[PDB]
């Protein structure tokens, strides 16, 4: 997979929703989540979301800074977890 972004500095307040809706400026989303804690269900404070297009992901990247609920955010490449 080539189109995946991690998101780090998220506040905790922010939603998958509200980050899917930030980064589809720059393509459409095909994933989009913002990692919990297990015991409490509230937000780690960092998410993933992952582009129909690949090259979208430059896209992001290049047109930063980003701000989301207030913060300063911290979008990356990322080569994804792989699966069975």
């Amino acid at each position: 997979e080539r189109g995946k972004l991690f998101v780090g500095g998220l506040s905790w307040e922010t939603t998958q929703e509200n980050l899917s809706r930030y980064f589809c400026r720059f393509g459409d989303i095909i994933d989009c989540v913002v990692m919990k804690n297990n015991e409490s269900g509230r937000s780690r404070g960092f998410g993933f979301v992952t582009f129909a297009d690949p090259t979208n992901v430059n896209h992001v990247l290049q047109n930063g800074p980003h701000t989301l609920d207030g913060r300063t955010i911290d979008p990356k490449p990322c080569n994804p977890r792989t699966l069975q």
